[PDB]
């Protein structure tokens, strides 16, 4: 006759303690914040990116605070580099339990002025690289046989188009569907949950042209933000850790709204 | 030069300890589970519903496990009863910090056989009651001046129609938009976040004609569940507590996917 | 070996000639335009609304141009008035083949200042009335046994919330799901297609405060209009007639985007 | 005081007579049907594809029925071939007014068994080729200065994931967002409307293992089809011609539902 919920489950459901979290784009604005948040929450953090100097600086900062972390240099669009990077993570920590995909690139340009090569450059850096990293990490999680969590950072641009964004919106719109299809491929058979988060823009990225009366960018975002402010990377730490823990075990194939209401107004 | 995320924030972001959580439909399958989960997580729980016998049984069960809880009897569609119930919660705990709306009703019937009165009965019990409870609790949160969290349980039926569901789908589809509009009304000015969760069906609700070969209900849901199983109410505890804590402070006006991939396949 | 498409089908697929089109809210900005467009396209037009003076003026204008039309006075939220109005249409024209639902009401107000009675007033006028008219017309189409077309005018607000719109967004968000559920109830068994159109605002409705520098309404819509201008009612004539003809025979349960890109940017 | 709609507009709004319609994937199941429908509706049809034998057979069939048509051989992923093909269309007809993109490719495979090269093959043939054709045709429409219409055939898979579809769903999900972004780039400044149609599957594509009791494909689609049947290519002729005519002048950046209710149930 007792309610079907366990105190031990509730007390520990948000935990990532002792889990190995592999973070791509770890040197980025969101990547460095998520990497340190996983570390602060007790995960072993394996950071990856192309920028070795920035990875080394993060590793030193984190180790000084007792975070168990390491890094591997790799271009996420290059499958041989990604494969070798996962091998190094596995040699260091024995397994991969959580993957957070945060790397990305954009170069807005109207379709008329944007060459096919320039559109492809965005697709390779932002979309192909998501397939590469997810395929190779999912294979590693399958090989382990313990399930796993994959969190892909897309954008609110995955669901709304924008002038100059034929490259970025195709990549992000595609990645949200890639995520839903990966959940169809992996969740039931292997216990690997695959979800995306769709953020709005960060405040720091709009600071340069913020004081220009000729620019409406900063204003356009605020009229469209029911939350009442632009985001900071720390605003998505809760959602990412939620999607990386037992608390979200039933959640898969979702494209989570991190827009502060931009998507629903 | 340090990464912009604080250890104290990460360690405590999912906390609901010491918060007053008011749960409607507390006697229901999800309501009783969410009410006990808030209690296990250290919130003061104020349970509400029309069924006094069931509320008393939950209060006794919870108190035996050291949960600080109370109840108030009210029909959530009755604004005088809802106002008296919130006053009773305030007399007991001094404030309301979290609201979880879980009550509901359905009676599927084809439009041709469903009277206008029967469609209205579903709208009153399932949609009007959401407006009543959210309005009165939001007013109480405004009066306190400390912000708050509102979590409305809608359904994956808020985004997908179904035969016999002209009542329920209108109510749920409407409640998702009511939530997005409430965030536009309250989040920026008052710090009240308003979100919904959109669950798929519970396993226990399909168990009776599960052994009936003439029924395709049980199988229809499984072909459409990438997660690979039907849900239990405890599968939504993580999402509800996430949306009731500091970890989701930037998240407002969202209609969160709790479908296990039903919405994205 | 011939391509599977018929010239006779292509030549006549957009036709509404000789069909009986029942238009609710016929006295409104969109209603009068749609009613005259059905007439110009050769349909028999039965106009309905509460405003008899305006219905009489439209009937005289249309008859002077050789349009076969008639009217019936009814409050669309009142099932006895709707039932009697359909009987009068059937006595005049023998059947109903197309239904276009265009009536509506809004009174924006923040949830804190909007009474439950005021929210209900919008729900009754804008949502309940859609259920009433669709149920009674669908029953008439079932009784005829020749199928039919139902086009419900909702709003882009059916998918995006807005400050002060807890009444209107609930009603419109609900009506889109009611439409999808009605298609589940009626399309396969009775050949009745049920779709909605989701328009952006009309230019004429924003003309009053257009010259006010303190108002950002007119500007906010234009930043969010990829089409580059606000709409006129005549801009939705094509979509409504398309959804009322053989050209859309496979299309049902859809919530059609008439936003000029507001929904997708 | 007359209603704001013109008889001349209503009578001619669905016309494509005398317009030059360039159809990609013209040899395909939908392409051949759309190409002949444009011809039957009086457009000059320029068919393109890689299969010359099939293009020649369609040209002979169409000319025998008085259709003014021509063809140009090109791989739509090859920008030099696409540029030469558009030049050939211009040499033949002097301009391009309508573009219908219907070519595509799929090879379903689980992410674990699908190489990065195989995923890229689908992206190139199904997504990159859409960018190539739309960019070069949009440039031609800009050069003419008379506006234009672009209709991209995506899939209901642009909004719903599926097992084995990480290639196809990324491509289609991306193309819907590419369409919305192209409307942001072109519609206001150049009068070029850009929309997609999202079809469900064709009956003929499921006929081979339809008699196989071990297969649930045929039944899975029918439980999810409120329209009550699988589609034929001719079922999308109305929507494509609607989106290619004056009747849809305000419609841009839309991803039109051609799913028969699969998307909304
Ligand atoms: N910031 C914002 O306002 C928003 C961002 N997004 C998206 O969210 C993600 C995180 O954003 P944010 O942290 O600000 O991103 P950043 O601009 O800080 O970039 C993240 C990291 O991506 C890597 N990167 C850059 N270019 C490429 C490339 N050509 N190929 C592969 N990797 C590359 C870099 O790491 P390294 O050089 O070490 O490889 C960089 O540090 C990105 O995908 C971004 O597109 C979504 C919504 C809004
Ligand atoms: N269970 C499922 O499979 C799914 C449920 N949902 C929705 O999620 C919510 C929670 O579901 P679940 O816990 O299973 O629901 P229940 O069937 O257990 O009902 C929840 C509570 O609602 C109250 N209630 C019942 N009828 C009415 C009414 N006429 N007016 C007001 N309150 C009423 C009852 O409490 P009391 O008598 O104490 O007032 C009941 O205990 C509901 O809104 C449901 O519609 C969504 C997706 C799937
Ligand atoms: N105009 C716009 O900018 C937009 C409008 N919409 C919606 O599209 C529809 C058509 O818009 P539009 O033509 O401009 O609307 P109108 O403002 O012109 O109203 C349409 C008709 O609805 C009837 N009506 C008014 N109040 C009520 C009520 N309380 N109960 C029942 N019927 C009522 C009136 O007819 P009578 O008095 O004869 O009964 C009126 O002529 C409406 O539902 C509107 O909400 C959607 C997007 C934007
Ligand atoms: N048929 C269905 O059930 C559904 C189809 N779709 C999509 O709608 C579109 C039309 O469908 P349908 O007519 O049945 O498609 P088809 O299978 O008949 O293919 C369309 C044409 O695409 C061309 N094509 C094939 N492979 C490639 C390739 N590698 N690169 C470039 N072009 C290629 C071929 O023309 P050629 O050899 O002359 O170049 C083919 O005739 C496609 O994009 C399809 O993916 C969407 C929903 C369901």
């Amino acid at each position: 006759h007792m309610v079907n919920v366990k105190k031990e489950f509730v007390d520990n459901m948000f935990s990532v303690k002792g889990k190995v979290a592999l973070v791509t784009g770890a040197t980025g604005a969101l990547g460095c914040v998520l990497s340190k948040a996983y570390g602060y929450a007790g995960a072993k953090v394996f950071m990856t990116g192309r920028n070795e100097k920035k990875l080394q600086a993060l590793e030193a900062e984190f180790k000084a605070e007792g975070i168990d972390c390491a890094y591997g240099v790799a271009d996420p669009a290059d499958e041989a580099q990604v494969d070798a990077m996962i091998t190094a993570c596995v040699a260091q920590y024995g397994e991969v339990n959580i993957l957070a995909v945060t790397h990305g690139f954009n170069k807005p340009q109207n379709i008329l002025e944007q060459s096919v090569a320039d559109w492809q450059y965005i697709m390779d850096a932002d979309c192909k690289s998501v397939y590469v990293v997810c395929k190779y990490v999912a294979q590693q999680m399958v090989d382990q046989g313990k399930g796993g969590k994959i969190v892909v950072v897309t954008s609110q641009r995955s669901k709304r188009g924008m002038a100059g964004y034929t490259g970025y919106c195709t990549s992000k719109g595609g990645a949200d569907l890639m995520v839903s299809s990966m959940a169809c491929d992996l969740s039931a058979k292997y216990g690997i949950n695959v979800n995306s988060i769709c953020p709005t823009v960060f405040r720091s990225d709009l600071t340069e042209w913020m004081f220009d009366p000729e620019s409406a960018v900063y204003q356009n975002f605020l009229k469209r933000e029911p939350i009442g402010r632009l985001a900071e990377p720390e605003d998505f730490v809760g959602y990412a850790l939620f999607l990386s823990s037992d608390a979200s075990n039933y959640i898969t194939g979702a494209n989570c709204d991190c827009s502060g209401g931009y998507l629903t107004c």
